[PDB]
């Protein structure tokens, strides 16, 4: 299928198994840290990769394990990066989870050596959700990369879902975002948007809002924005745009880029709609606006599940260069792919 620039397995099973991806580019380092959970959900493993222009392809080092991102008698998962222009510091929020009532926990790990070396993790469990934790069984973040705002405080904006027990029913799950105006010092919870919201991701547009797209039980994504730095999301409404998969669908990744004509929104998802095969890429040239969603073109063919995007700056063809990271193959490997808006959306270039 659609040409791109590169196109690697970074992770693939036989020791260990791993799933859950998250891709973090590093500006002014031009290069790219693609994490994932390494399951025997046990603990999380990075893999450093140094992207060179002139030969269009990115360099991977050997994989190694987030010794710190990790409680004892805990499993982690859901690797979420966040990188902070101001500080320069790295964030790797995860969950752990020991081996109806939530035990859920919210964690931590920076890196000021572009993650060659991380800290001891930090609980922000309690601080950060409060006398709700008791009203909820479980939550968790991204899975993926987090948002950076471009506000006074350059405010930092953590993904999330709560699985909310309000009733003689199940829980029902909705998402929200953590925020911290203080680079990661404090946190806050943001409010929820519509109910039965699950896995999901932010991004800012042009004035300035918040578009969060969120997994669903349905057959379409569920997409809300807000216009208060996270705080709320009062618009939320079905884009039957973009296919869910049957289940309970599954975790799609969405970015912001600056378009060649003030942002536009790239989006990868399965695009089979009674499974997750053929990861598509589809993109918004009007964001917010969910019918200004266009078509997707096929990345890869065959099975395909959760991804993550990652702007990467300019493209050697001059268009906006983009990195992908997707479970294949029956989550058997991750793969990593590279190209441009040019490649994916010739007549949007
Ligand atoms: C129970 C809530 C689910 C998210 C919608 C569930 N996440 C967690 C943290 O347990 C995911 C889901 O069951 C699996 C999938 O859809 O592929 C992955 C799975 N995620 C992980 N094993 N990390």
């Amino acid at each position: 299928s659609l040409p791109v620039l590169q196109k690697e397995s970074v992770f693939q099973s036989g020791a260990h198994a791993y799933r859950i991806p998250a891709l973090l580019y590093l500006p002014g380092q031009q290069s790219l840290l693609a994490f994932a959970e390494q399951r025997a959900a046990e603990l999380i493993v990075l893999r450093r990769g140094d992207y060179d222009a002139p030969t269009h392809q990115v360099q991977w080092q050997a994989q190694e394990v987030v010794a710190q991102a990790r409680l004892d008698g805990h499993r982690s998962m859901n690797p979420c990066p966040l990188y902070d222009a101001q500080t320069g510091t790295l964030f790797l929020f995860f969950i752990a989870i020991p081996g109806r009532a939530n035990v859920t926990r919210l964690c931590q790990v920076t890196s000021t050596d572009h993650g060659r070396t991380w800290s001891s993790p930090r609980d922000l469990t309690d601080a950060a959700i409060g006398p709700a934790y008791r009203e909820w069984s479980t939550f968790a973040v991204g899975p993926g990369h987090c948002l950076q705002l471009n506000d006074r405080a350059r405010s930092l904006v953590v993904p999330a879902y709560a699985y909310r027990k309000l009733h003689i029913q199940r829980p029902i799950p909705s998402a929200f975002c953590f925020l911290s105006h203080d680079h990661g010092r404090t946190w806050a919870r943001g409010h929820f948007v519509a109910q039965d919201t699950l896995e999901c991701q932010v991004a800012e547009v042009e004035q300035r809002v918040v578009t969060l797209n969120a997994r669903s039980h349905l057959r379409a994504r569920v997409q809300a924005q807000s216009t208060n730095d996270g705080l709320d999301f009062q618009e939320s409404q079905l884009v039957k745009k973009l296919v869910e998969p049957p289940p309970q669908g599954c975790q799609g990744s969405v970015i912001s880029f600056p378009s060649p004509r003030a942002q536009w929104l790239l989006y990868t998802h399965p695009t089979h709609s009674w499974q997750r095969a053929d990861l598509g890429a589809y993109l918004n040239p009007r964001p917010p606006a969910p019918e200004a969603w266009s078509e997707p073109v096929l990345l890869a063919k065959g099975s395909c599940a959760y991804s993550d995007l990652q702007s990467m700056g300019t493209g050697p063809d001059g268009s906006p260069l983009f990195g992908c990271l997707y479970e294949a193959n029956d989550y058997e490997e991750i793969v990593f792919l590279m190209f441009t808006l040019k490649q994916a959306f010739p007549a949007e270039y």
